[PDB]
């Protein structure tokens, strides 16, 4: 390894990406980081471990009209399943605008485009939604609220079957410890898969993401040392990520048969609409 014109460049880049992502994205992991571990922040998370502090707690919570005289396990359950639908519909604008300055993406054809955007947002939102996680909880509301995992895991069958499948991703994960700037390339290397079905121009995407997986390496190199094989650990998680999102639309399917009054966001409709 020597510092030279190549490395250099992979530098940049992996700064570029990083600038990009402090950008879009407002709650960072090392700002989740500080929260949860009880550093000086701006921020003092209300804590929502049960029926009784979710509903002293409702403001965190972005819901339509409570539907009256229906069974309180059912308005509990549909409260959290409205608002994670805000959150994923925000952040998956989020994303969409990280994407823009990934170098070489937008020149690429609008309909790859769409389809890496398509096939990458879910598997981006679980990754970052780790960088928000402890073993307790989750933070909510960009670090106003906290919602616990054993509280999440409680909801009425089935709604309490969704989150644990992402904290049990989030526990590994974390254990990787990987920051803003590790996380920046890797989510950009997400998007740039080759892999994704109906792409027209596949050289050109392979050749960006070869450009990033580069950044990747070197940046773990540099951030992570006397870390054994934490760019191949890294890489296998991405596989990990795609089983999540396959689970996790079969969990939205019974949703579909069970529950009436219950639709999905167009823009969620849009993007699972022929997801595989
Ligand atoms: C847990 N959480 C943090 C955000 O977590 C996310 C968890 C998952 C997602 C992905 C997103 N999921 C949903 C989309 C629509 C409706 C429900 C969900 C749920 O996933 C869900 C379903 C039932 C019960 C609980 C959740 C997607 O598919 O697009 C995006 C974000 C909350 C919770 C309440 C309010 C806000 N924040
Ligand atoms: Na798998
Ligand atoms: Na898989
Ligand atoms: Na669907």
């Amino acid at each position: 390894g020597q510092l030279n014109p190549e490395s250099a460049d992979l530098r940049a880049l992996a700064k570029h990406l990083y600038d990009s992502y402090i950008k879009s994205f407002p709650l960072t992991k090392a700002k989740a980081r500080a929260i949860l571990t009880g550093k000086t922040t701006d921020k003092s998370p209300f804590v929502i471990y049960d029926m009784n502090s979710l509903m002293m707690g409702e403001d965190k919570i972005k819901f339509k009209h409570i539907t009256p005289l229906q069974e309180q396990s059912k308005e509990v359950a549909i409260r959290i399943f409205q608002g994670c639908q805000f959150r994923s519909v925000e952040a998956v604008q989020e994303i969409t605008e990280y994407a823009k300055s990934i170098p070489g993406f937008v020149n690429l054809d609008l309909n790859d485009q769409v389809t890496l955007l398509k096939y990458g947002v879910h598997e981006i939102i679980y990754t970052m939604l780790a960088s928000l996680m402890n073993k307790d909880g989750v933070l909510i509301s960009e670090g106003q609220g906290f919602m616990t995992r054993e509280f999440l895991k409680s909801l009425r069958k089935p709604f309490g079957d969704f989150m644990e499948p992402k904290f049990e991703f989030a526990v590994k994960f974390n254990a990787l410890e990987l920051d803003d700037s590790d996380l920046a390339i890797f989510i950009a290397v997400i998007i740039l898969s080759g892999d994704r079905p109906g792409l027209l121009n596949v050289k050109p995407i392979e050749d960006i993401q070869d450009n990033l997986l580069q950044a990747l390496e070197l940046q773990l190199k540099l951030n992570h040392p006397e870390s054994s094989q934490l760019f191949a650990k890294l890489l296998q998680k991405m596989t990990d990520l795609r089983q999540i999102v396959t689970e996790h639309v079969q969990l939205l399917q019974v949703i579909k048969k069970t529950e009436t009054d219950m639709s999905l966001h167009p823009l969620l409709q849009e993007i699972y609409k022929d997801l595989y």
